[PDB]
């Protein structure tokens, strides 16, 4: 039938608080987040590349948001190491696109991020395959995702 | 002071409903989403790459989720064109990473996705810089984002 | 006799409100103004070039402020086209200049901008010569313009 | 957030008074202003170029107003020198433009000219970057600048 | 015995007041200080370079603060010349360093700067060796400088 | 407006006590400070290069004062390391310079050194950008810094 890929959870997203650290390029700015020690850096890098219109073509805007934080893994144990975990949102939107359509697609894309620890460990860390869930035919159809 | 990068909005994520279309490779599976005509395809591709241990180095799990939808732009007008919009989540989690810390980063990353049409058009389509908002010192400090 | 080149009007200038868009170079910064769509861009570009001293010559500071709006022309009619209109202030001030003298020149220069629709359409759009008005010898002498 | 680029000041523009000096060309006329000595010339030059229609392209009207004053620098000191300061308005308006839209741009453009001595010396003479001022969210939204 | 290298003087440091002039690079920003004419410039340049981790090596933060002021020398006399004096603080702090220890070194380093005209002319201009002073064994031992 | 770059703090500088260790060159002398173990050396090196007058040119005196102390970083933890932190004052004063002017500039330069732990960690270790502080227009103007 039709299957849940990602069931929505009532887990609100954490607001993102920070302070601007350094502007690498004109299109690239880097923010330092809380807990950013020099030892264990925590940074959000934002790269927003504006659309250049060629003759007969509208531009296409690219936007990239990367959270990188280098954790001291297995500190207590010897041979403890500092290793970076990274999560990126990358988005290419051509000019003609409608804000309604793309905002709905974004809302859909945000769903796998806001999941419980069980699913998050099974998918993003362990690498286990995604478990499809049959939608109950008895229950109302989920939102169309425009 | 300290600035809101992305203020959290009370906008729940749309659940993601689909059906498995094809399995390109052993690590790559492609799902067809609602509204997927062959002319105007709309699909979630999922690429989960397991960690490969290296001598002296633990593996790192990579995970990539791409939504791609090819919209017809300005149909009524001349130069109607089918053009693809894409929104990707890409995540590299080294092995030793803790599920707690990484779910914290994920919850933070989901915040810019669930924004109002004004901010979303200003950032993802128009290409403006991020709208920063001074945190009221009087108001309580926002969540630390672990 | 002596003629009004531009009679002053009690028309206050609109304050200029915007948000910084991109910093092209170290001396060049580009602001996005209200109503800036990707389709119909609307921007203030500011280029402030510092004085470089020469052997035996003081420097001269150059300053350039350009408002560029690409407006859709004859939308309802066939052959509608997005065409740019531009208004620039360009100013070269040598170092030895007194702020008094130069603000006098500026106050003078501002006068033709703040005129009624009739004169503005006759001069800036139709291209007519400047409408000179004989100063009434009976009336007080206008400000000297330092 | 949204920033004042140039806050409007209640500083009326000086009316511009003069007398026609010479007509260099059919489109170019040069006015002599008060204080124009032969030693220290002071002139407004006006160049209004009519639109030339092109095959498939409407014309565009160009208009250029330049105030040039050659001031004596450091008279009391040795090496006193007559050096020119210039302030130009340059405006290109395509034919299809509405006088409403364009007078909006003009009113905006006039704002930085009518500023206090502190900002004028910081920007036009010293060469500092534009002083941006956060708009109070509490206060009313400034005029849209059409 | 043990010698005073630099005896502390009860001379408070002048607070540093300025205004941002230009941002040369992403790590380099230049401030114009009071008395900065283009002919006789006086500026604080600040270059803060982040630590770059190396495989097996923690980063090191470098920080450089340079005051440069070009004085007119012997103006009344012949061979009047504009010549620059420069005073720099340069600091390389590896990542693991403790703020306590480094603030101790800083406080110590500030001591030779805040000296009387006699010692300052003897050391920084004339070029004599450091004036060493035997610490009175009777008097209490000076602070350890951590 | 005008901004505090470094607000003066009522933190007196630590007097510098030491003992002469070795004279490397005629212009170079090296002092051993307290806590200088052979394991963890602590030294002030002073290099005062005298001015050589060329015909028609007064000399320029260079003076360099470097505190270097090699800390055992993260001693408790395994792979503890000895790493050197360094803070230098470097000063080039041409002959014609006035002791008054240069002593005022030195007093200014000493200000960022005598700051609180928060600012010192934010600037010298973390590498965060300098936070400019608006000077209260109501409050008296800070010292000019000659």
């Amino acid at each position: 039938s039709i299957k849940y890929i990602f069931k929505k959870t009532d887990t609100l997203p954490r607001s993102v608080i920070g302070n601007v650290l350094r502007t690498t390029g004109p299109d690239t700015t880097v923010y330092s987040l809380p807990g950013h020690t020099p030892v264990n850096p925590f940074t959000l890098t934002a790269v927003s590349r504006l659309p250049v219109p060629r003759k007969g073509n509208a531009g296409t805007t690219k936007t990239t948001l990367s959270l990188r934080r280098e954790v001291t893994i297995n500190k207590g144990t010897d041979q403890e190491k500092i290793v970076p975990m990274i999560a990126r949102i990358e988005t290419s939107v051509p000019v003609g696109v409608s804000q309604d359509d793309f905002k709905a697609m974004i809302e859909g894309l945000a769903c796998p991020l806001l999941l419980d620890e069980i699913h998050v460990n099974d998918l993003f860390l362990s690498g286990l395959p995604i478990a499809t869930t049959d939608v109950p035919d008895n229950e109302p159809l989920p939102p169309a995702l425009l």
